[PDB]
């Protein structure tokens, strides 16, 4: 039942994340940028979304302030690149629930969502 | 001491593989297409190669057989895409170690070379 959405501009990483979860039970989404991502939600409105923020063109920080708004129940976990200080602490502030540093630690990342969205 | 090349056009992918593996010990080199590779291969001669069949362009059983050509105690496990039966057959008899199927569980890919390139 319940639905996880994967923002990543990668295809190869996206993919294989989206399979750890899908082989988890949960009900994966997929997108490559925040326009789609924005769409995801408002149609999808998912439990959880894995939030690259690093997405050229893309102000993550400001997608995670929209998804919010769209669906106020949204938990986000972002996904930093080697994390930076200032991203990490606007998050917090907006509410998200950790972060993750690429290149991650699958397993790490999985216990991390089935502690926060537990089956 | 053991040397691993990964092989792969997605560097979201392979810089992942590169870290699961460097994370247990090993000399990880990387390449992005068969040139590249064929370079590294006899430049480093590393252990194994964790190659990626699935290269614009690329000829991935052709370079499996010169990899070989020029370093012929290298063992090499290729990636396919959702496994193809001829190249699988003609990469046994190439004399690869196994294949591995993307989207992969990391953990398995893990286990396996560990266990073909014990540390
Ligand atoms: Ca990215
Ligand atoms: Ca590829």
């Amino acid at each position: 039942n319940e639905k996880i959405l994967i923002v990543d501009d990668q295809s190869g990483i996206r993919i294989l994340l989206n399979e750890v979860f899908n082989k988890e039970g949960y009900q994966t989404f997929q997108a490559a940028n925040g326009l789609q991502a924005l769409d995801i939600v408002t149609k999808e409105r998912p439990d959880l979304v894995l939030l690259d923020m690093k997405i050229p063109g893309m102000d993550g920080i400001e997608i995670l302030k929209r998804m919010k708004v769209i669906d106020e129940n949204i938990r986000v976990i972002i996904m930093t690149a080697y994390g930076e200080l200032d991203m990490i602490q606007e998050s917090k502030e907006l509410g998200a629930l950790t972060h993750f540093a690429k290149p991650f630690d699958i397993d790490e990342i999985r216990d991390a969502v089935k502690k926060y969205l537990p089956l």
